[PDB]
């Protein structure tokens, strides 16, 4: 049900590692930073996730997120369905790809701005949302919420 | 309306949580900081506006409202930063109401969880789907994209 269906997705810069949620419906997203991904990290990613949107499925992004027992802990106390991520649709990788390359872009366009890099990440995801194309990935996540809803 | 947030700062366990709510619609975002600082709260509010359209922020006191820090990232974010007054008298018991409220609920999760922050995220996550029959989470997006349309 494709309303609640989110994508993990962690990238790495500056030997630090930026976790990202994709709507996927949308291409609305949050993300962090955190010094390394964890279960314990990601856990907790997905506990602020699923206490901001209606979280029903995440596709996680790689076997050891799938397998963390403190993972599946976090989905089953949020009510998350926990997938994994193959790409069955090969399409997929390079969308979060090129989404991971349109990111540091932004980051690289703010990165002046902000003395940490956690900072010039929020600044990304702000941006990211924002962006015409003509409809932003902000106003389609509430558009598909909403009509859902209804 | 469908861009209004108010900030609130509350206490607990020696730490400060900051809180950010969706006046329309009572939905919250919520982080626990060691202490309330500009550079805190802007950051808080950069990561909120890049979630939500937020239009006006109330800010929670007068050093946040007077931060420079706290002013650029409103003026990043593209928020009208304005004063939290309660020239509506009714604004400061629901805002305590809810303080109570969000530290009942991390009492209820506090031993599911090692550390404060998760409590506090678990605490979010319940008010937001609490069913009230409407929650605050189905409000906020009926809200905006009423707004959208
Ligand atoms: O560094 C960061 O940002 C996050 C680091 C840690 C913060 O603390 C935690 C964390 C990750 C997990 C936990 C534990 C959980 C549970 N244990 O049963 C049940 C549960 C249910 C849902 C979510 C988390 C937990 C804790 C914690 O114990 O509080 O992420
Ligand atoms: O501890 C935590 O979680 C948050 C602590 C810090 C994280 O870093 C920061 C922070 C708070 C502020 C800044 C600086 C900003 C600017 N300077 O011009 C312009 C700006 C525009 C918008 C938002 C922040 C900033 C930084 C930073 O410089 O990166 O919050
Ligand atoms: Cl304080």
């Amino acid at each position: 049900s494709s309303p609640g269906i989110w994508q993990l997705d962690c990238t790495h810069l500056e030997g630090k590692v930026i976790l990202v949620a994709v709507h996927v419906a949308s291409g609305y997203i949050e993300a962090e930073v955190i010094p390394a991904e964890t279960g314990q990290e990601t856990a907790y990613f997905l506990l602020k996730l699923a206490g901001r949107w209606p979280v029903k499925t995440v596709h996680t992004d790689n076997g050891s997120n799938f397998t963390s027992t403190t993972v599946k802990a976090a989905c089953w106390w949020a009510g998350i369905k926990q997938e994994d991520g193959i790409p069955y649709n090969p399409q997929s990788q390079g969308v979060i790809e090129s989404m991971n390359k349109e990111l540091k872009k932004i980051i690289g366009q703010v990165r002046d701005q902000a003395e940490h890099l956690k900072t010039a990440v929020q600044m990304a995801v702000f941006i990211h949302n924002h962006k015409r194309k003509g409809y932003s990935a902000g106003e389609r996540i509430v558009d598909i919420i909403a009509t859902d809803i209804q």
